[PDB]
């Protein structure tokens, strides 16, 4: 029993973090096989960031412009290229700790584990959702750039995020491991800001199912709803519209609890309209949206507490 | 910026988890040097748990009664002893991945990282406070026994918890790595229950300081309080009394923010009396108590956003 914001074990990623220095600038890189990946802003001075031309800043660098430090060990850079907003450094040594891995672009509303790192040394691990507005509510200080996000499935690490930026509201922006930004953001100084955000409806429903699996039904009701009637309420409360695809995804949690998805929607409508009346669900006074249906099945018992 | 329930990176602990089997019963052990530590209830059948005599159950076992599996590899057991509620198995092989480590008994209100494990395989990591009633609000299923808690400081792992039990309220109980239970709990079937709990006052104050370091002052006021006047309010709201020792511990956070500890107490009193009036602090609608003053200094900027 219990329900916690649980991260994946971080060992397989720890063995891949290095430090990358170009001139005065140090940040984190990810060392897989004989490649190191890091944010391309490592090549900029503070003043370069106002209006950088990366193509023109990079052609002025050699391989030996880059220092890569793996723990105590200097890795020799023997090649470099830019891929979107990442630099790829080829080094003289294959990482003996390279895990089984893939690069994936996660979708909005999906979750991942962040390994915050400074100076190539891992400092902490926590779980993040990709918000609908393509930001994450992370915890990052200066020096954290090149920290990665990931998911693990049967000893394969799916890398999905590299940290580039803190926006003016204190939320975080970065790239997939092909160096494409999540959201409309750019690695230069602009008036860019987090767009308006929404509550991840599918995740709230998964988390209500979690509460029932763990033995709590106080918030259920004798009502049902159409998808249309639910969505009129969702819009009022700045919830993402529910789609048939989202109903289909909730099929296994619905089956394990015997609560029809639209019967759970009727419960959520009533909670949005009436509040929680001083009660909690899984310890929370608020409706939680940072757990996916996959996260609930991973962490909850396969046997409902009936 | 940001503020997250952050766990330590779990790699150094992952390399120590093994599986321990005695008959039908499998659970997790911790492999350091040539010793494996696990809950002594591994030697019990389900029916043994009603009234076990561990001394009498253990003398009936040989070394070869115990199977220890480190990944793919069988470790041969060559010795065994009981230490309080732990078994210590000596094995034929020293763990090549043994980190620098110590065994520590944490105090109530202190935090640690839990590596949930099943069948010797790590599944997840999250941060826990030791509640005043000596329980943790974990997330554990059947098979999780022998999962450990820890803190890391400069590459030294301080192990402080081993998981033994889920209480009837769904909260968790275990031992230090000398096998002494936290709290009044026992590794046998009784009417035992979590005692009443309290809010960890020192941690709430640390977390208000965190909010100011990250740039928020909405909840401050022009009032001060005596320790006595604060504690009359604390008792009304089921908060731990504040002591002079707790005021002294908050000295560095008070210095970094320029807010006197008793001026912060006056702010907390006002929040307890009046509520938050629909506002948040660091994203929360409630007063958070699972971050220590050490956790705040670890995660927050050393420069206040003034
Ligand atoms: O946001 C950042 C870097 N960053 N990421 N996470 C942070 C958490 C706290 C503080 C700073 C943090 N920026 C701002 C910028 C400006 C144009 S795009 C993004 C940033 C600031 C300075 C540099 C820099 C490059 N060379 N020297 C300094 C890079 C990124
Ligand atoms: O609580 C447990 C074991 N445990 N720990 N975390 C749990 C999370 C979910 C389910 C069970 C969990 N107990 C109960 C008991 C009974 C007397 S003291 C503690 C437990 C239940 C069964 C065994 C057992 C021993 N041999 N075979 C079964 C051990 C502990």
């Amino acid at each position: 029993s219990g329900f916690r914001k649980m991260a994946f074990p971080s060992g397989k990623v720890e063995g891949c973090m290095v430090q990358v220095t170009c001139g005065t600038t140090t940040l984190n890189g990810l060392w897989l096989d004989d490649t190191v990946y890091c944010p391309r802003h490592v090549i900029c001075t503070a003043e370069d960031m106002l209006n950088p031309n990366y193509e023109d800043l990079l052609i002025r660098k050699s391989n030996h412009s880059f220092l890569v430090q793996a723990g105590n060990v200097q890795l020799r850079v023997i090649g470099h290229s830019m891929q979107n907003c990442l630099l790829r450094l080829k080094v003289d040594t294959s990482n003996p700790k390279t895990p089984k891995y893939k690069f994936v672009r996660i979708q909005p509303g999906q979750t991942f584990s962040v390994l915050a790192c400074y100076n190539g040394s891992p400092s902490g691990v926590y779980q993040c959702a990709m918000r609908p507005n393509h930001t994450i509510k992370g915890s990052f200080l200066n020096g954290s750039c090149g920290s990665v996000g990931f998911n693990i499935d049967y000893d394969c690490v799916s890398f999905c995020y590299m940290h580039h930026m803190e926006l003016p509201t204190g939320v975080h922006a970065g790239t997939d491991l092909e160096g494409k930004f999540y959201g409309p953001f750019v690695d230069r100084q602009t008036a860019q800001a987090a767009g308006t955000d929404t509550t991840i409806t599918l995740n709230v429903l998964a988390w209500l199912y979690a509460a029932v699996i763990n033995g709590d039904r106080w918030f259920l009701n004798r009502f049902t709803t159409t998808l249309n009637d639910f969505n009129l309420v969702a819009m009022k409360y700045n919830y993402e519209p529910l789609t048939q695809d989202h109903v289909d995804i909730l099929g296994p949690l619905s089956a394990q609890t015997g609560i029809a998805v639209l019967d759970m929607c009727a419960a959520l409508k009533e909670l949005l309209q009436n509040g929680m009346n001083g009660r909690t669900i899984l310890g929370s006074t608020i409706l939680e949206d940072e757990f996916t249906p996959f996260d609930v099945v991973r962490q909850c018992s396969g046997v409902t507490f009936q």
